[PDB]
C-alpha cells in the first residue's frame, strides 16, 4: 500500500532543482518508500509535523542521520543535544537555551547589527560582490566566532568542519565519503577549542562551561555541548542569510516593500528560512511499530523529513512557491519543531533580522549580475556563488 519511488533526495540532480521532485514526494502518499536507501519518507507537511512531534515513537538517539547507531558505529562521539532523547537531553537542552537566551540577545544586539551596517557599507562601496563569500559567509564570520569566544587562529576550519558535520547525516555516497576522509584537521581543530581554557571570557563556550556547576550538566559534558554550536552555529546562519539576500535579488518587490518598512526584516527572513529551507532534512527512526498517515512502519526503521517540502506544501500554505515577506509564518519546519526545535534559533533571527535591516535601509536594487553556482551538501541547501551589484539607497 506504500508507494515505492526511486528518487535520490541526496543526488547532484535533485539538488539542483528539488522542487518537481518534492512535488512527487508529496503527491504519491503521505508515506513513501525510497527503495535507493531502504528508508521511509514524508514530504507534507501534516506528516513531518506529526513525527517531529513524537520524539518516543520517532528518536534521535539512534542519530537524525541516515546511519542507525543501533547498527553503525557514529562517525564521532553522538551529540548530547540532537542526538539525544528526553530524558537525556533535557538538561542539556535547557543548558543551550539559557547561553541562546533573551538576555544573551540583548548582550550581542547592538554589535551584531553595528557588524551588519558595516558590511553592507563596505559592499556598497565595491559595488559588485559575491554575495556568497563577500555577504552571507563574512558577515557570520565576523560576529559568531567572536560570540563564541574562539582564538583568531584556525577559524579557517570552522565552515569545513560544518561542511563535514552536515554531510555526515547523508547516506554514504562521495559527498560524505569525500567528507570524512578530510576530516581529520577540521575535527582536531574544533575539539581542542571546546576545552575551557580555550573559550574568552564571557561567549556561548565560556557560559556553557560555567553551567556545569548547577547540576543540569557535568565538567565532560560542555566540550561537546561546545561542539555542536561549532558545528551548527555558522553555517546554518550563512545559508539563512544567502537564502535571504537570493530571495531578495529574484523578488524584488519584496525588496521595495522591506525598504519601505524595515520593521519586515525579522520575518523577512523567516520567510526566506521557509521558503529556502536551507536545513532540508533530518531523520528519525522508529522505537515500536507505528501507524502513520495510514501506513505501517516497522520497529527500527529510518524514517526521511522533508522539511523544505513541507515548508512548500500547498495542503498548509497558500502559494507556497511565492516569496512573501508579510506571510504569516508561523508554524513553519525550517527550525524544526517540538523538543528539539532549534536552540539557536534566536542566534540566527537575530542576525539575519540585522543583516537585511541594513540591507532595507542601505540598498535600493540587488541585481544578480553573474552565473549563479549552487553549492551541493546532503542536508543543506544554498548557493556556492551569487553574484550581484548593490545599487546604494
Ligand atoms: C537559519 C539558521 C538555522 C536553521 C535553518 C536551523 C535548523 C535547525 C533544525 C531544523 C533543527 C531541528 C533538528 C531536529 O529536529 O533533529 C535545529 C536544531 C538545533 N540547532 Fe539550529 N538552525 C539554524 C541555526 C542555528 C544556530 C545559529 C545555532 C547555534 C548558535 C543552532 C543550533 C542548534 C542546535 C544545538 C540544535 C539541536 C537542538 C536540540 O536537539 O534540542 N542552530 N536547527
Ligand atoms: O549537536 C550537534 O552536533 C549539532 C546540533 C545541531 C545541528 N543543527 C542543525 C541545524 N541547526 C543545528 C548540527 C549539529
Ligand atoms: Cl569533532
Amino acid at each position: 500500500t506504500i508507494p515505492h519511488l526511486a528518487i535520490d533526495p541526496f543526488s547532484l540532480d535533485f539538488f539542483d532543482d528539488p522542487y518537481p521532485d518534492q512535488q512527487t514526494l508529496r503527491d504519491a502518499g503521505p508515506v513513501v518508500y525510497l527503495d535507493k536507501w531502504n528508508v521511509y519518507g514524508v514530504a507534507r507537511y501534516a506528516e513531518v509535523h506529526a513525527v517531529l512531534n513524537d520524539p518516543t515513537t520517532f528518536c534521535s538517539s539512534r542519530g537524525v542521520g541516515l546511519s542507525d547507531f543501533k547498527k553503525e558505529k557514529p562517525w564521532r562521539p553522538p551529540s548530547l543535544i540532537l542526538e539525544a532523547d528526553p530524558p537525556a537531553h533535557t538538561r542539556p537542552r535547557a543548558v543551550l537555551s539559557k547561553v541562546l537566551s533573551p538576555a544573551t540577545m540583548k548582550t550581542i544586539r547592538d554589535g551584531f547589527a553595528a557588524a551588519a551596517d558595516a558590511k553592507v557599507d563596505e559592499l556598497l562601496q565595491r559595488g559588485c560582490i559575491d554575495a556568497i563569500a563577500d555577504l552571507a559567509e563574512a558577515y557570520p564570520l565576523s560576529v559568531f566566532p567572536d560570540a563564541m569566544g574562539l582564538k583568531q587562529e584556525g577559524r579557517e576550519h570552522l565552515l569545513p568542519y560544518a561542511g563535514l558535520v552536515f554531510n555526515a547525516f547523508g547516506p554514504p555516497n562521495e559527498l560524505r565519503q569525500t567528507a570524512i576522509e578530510r576530516s581529520a584537521p577540521h575535527q582536531a581543530y574544533v575539539n581542542e577549542q571546546c576545552q575551557r581554557p580555550n573559550l574568552a571570557p564571557g561567549g556561548f563556550g565560556a557560559c556553557i562551561h560555567a553551567f556545569t556547576d548547577t547540576g543540569e550538566i557535568t565538567p565532560d559534558e560542555a566540550p561537546l555541548l561546545v561542539r555542536s554550536l561549532l558545528s551548527a552555529g555558522l553555517d546554518t546562519t550563512v545559508n539563512g542569510i544567502g537564502a535571504a539576500v537570493y530571495c531578495l535579488a529574484r523578488f524584488p518587490g519584496e525588496l521595495q516593500r522591506l525598504r519601505s518598512d524595515p520593521t519586515l526584516a525579522r520575518n523577512a527572513f523567516e520567510e526566506a528560512v521557509r521558503f529556502e529551507s536551507p536545513v532540508q532534512t533530518f531523520f528519525r527512526t522508529t522505537t515500536r511499530e507505528v501507524e502513520l498517515g495510514g501506513a505501517v512502519i516497522g520497529e527500527g526503521e529510518k524514517v526521511l523529513m522533508f522539511l523544505g517540502s513541507a515548508n512548500r506544501d500547498p495542503r498548509r500554505w497558500s502559494d507556497p512557491d511565492l516569496y512573501d515577506i508579510t506571510r504569516k509564518t508561523s508554524g513553519h519546519v525550517g527550525f524544526g519543531s517540538g523538543v528539539h526545535m532549534c536552540v539557536g534559533q534566536l542566534v540566527a533571527r537575530l542576525e539575519g533580522e540585522v543583516m537585511l535591516s541594513a540591507l532595507a535601509r542601505k540598498v535600493a536594487a540587488i541585481d544578480i549580475d553573474g552565473p549563479v553556482k549552487r553549492r551541493f551538501n546532503n542536508t543543506l541547501r544554498g548557493l556556492e556563488s551569487l553574484p550581484v551589484k548593490l545599487t546604494p539607497a
